């Protein structure tokens, strides 16, 4: 019910003429994220690279409403290291709605990890290591625990919606309308929708129920993506009625190439058939914290 939420223009509004729009970072049918240079958005009189979401030719007022509600929910959520943070917005009539968040130098985590297969050692400068992988996992759990604390759920948690910034900081985001879900193989036709089926819990697939505990299922798939170094889930499996049936039956992915035994058990835990029996994000934070320390 985001339509009832506040937008405080005195706090968030940023002049469109102080934004210099650059190259696209992601394009969907109706939306896009573009790299931009912003003058003084978060520090007095200093230029800052940012990411701005706005609509595209083809969009209608209903996409505009959805983008406005995205802005309001980002205000409600507030700041945490492990979520992409809102820096401002352009909402003034006469120009397009723009939602401005921090820029994350390395882009999405799925693409990034997939590029590091020849630059990974379990235990070489700028090589990824097992510690990196556990560290990213822990950070995303911290960010999700934070989102849950705000009574929000993600609904599209996946490595493609995690960004890598400087100093090995990862941030949860959602490309949303700025992803071409009609051309993206990760989204599969189900009725009138294109859904991220490989990341979805059985209750979401079958009952269209979304909760924080269904986000936990997705987090388990995210873990598999991290510890496969950006591989595509359910390798060599057609995503159809048979896939969904077997998932309800209890079929799970095998251990990915770069996992530890306890990381794989954590994936299986997140994939409990019973939502209430999956760990919470708070439990995951504690566990991943211990695993990180054990690695060190
Ligand atoms: C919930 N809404 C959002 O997450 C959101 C809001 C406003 C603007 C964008 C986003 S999502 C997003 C997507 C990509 C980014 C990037 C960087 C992308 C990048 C960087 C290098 C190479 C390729 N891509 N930084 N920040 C981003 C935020």
């Amino acid at each position: 019910h985001c339509e009832r939420l506040p937008y405080d223009a005195s706090k968030w509004e940023f002049p469109r003429d102080r934004l210099k729009l650059g190259k696209p970072l992601g394009r969907g049918a109706f939306g896009q994220v573009i790299e931009a240079d912003a003058f003084g958005i978060d520090k007095t009189a200093t230029c800052r690279t940012v990411a701005v979401k706005m609509l595209k030719e083809g969009a209608t007022h209903s996409e505009h409403r959805a983008l406005m509600s995205e802005l309001k929910i980002l205000i409600h959520i507030g700041h945490h290291l492990n979520v992409v943070n809102l820096l401002g917005a352009c909402t003034k009539p006469g120009g397009p709605l723009m939602v401005i968040v921090e820029f994350c130098k390395f882009g999405n985590l799925s693409t990034y990890l997939r590029s590091k297969r020849n630059e990974f050692v379990p235990y070489y400068k700028d090589f990824l290591t097992l510690e990196h992988l556990i560290c990213y996992s822990f950070q995303v759990a911290k960010g999700m625990e934070f989102l849950a604390s705000r009574k929000c759920i993600h609904r599209d948690l996946a490595a493609r919606n995690i960004l890598l910034s400087e100093k090995n900081v990862v941030k949860i985001c959602d490309f949303g309308l700025a992803r071409d879900i009609y051309k993206d193989p990760d989204y599969v036709r189900k009725g009138d929708a294109r859904l991220p089926l490989k990341w979805m819990a059985p209750e979401t697939i079958f009952d269209r129920v979304y909760t924080i505990q269904s986000d936990v299922w997705s987090f388990g798939v995210l873990l598999w993506e991290i510890f496969s170094l950006g591989a595509s889930p359910y390798p060599g499996v057609k995503i159809d009625e048979e896939f969904c049936r077997r998932l309800k039956e209890g079929t799970r992915m095998r251990a990915p190439d770069y996992t530890t035994p306890e990381m794989y058990q954590t994936m299986l835990d997140c994939w409990h058939g019973e939502p209430s029996q999956r760990p919470t994000f708070s439990e995951l934070v504690e566990h991943l914290g211990n695993l990180l320390q054990a690695n060190a």
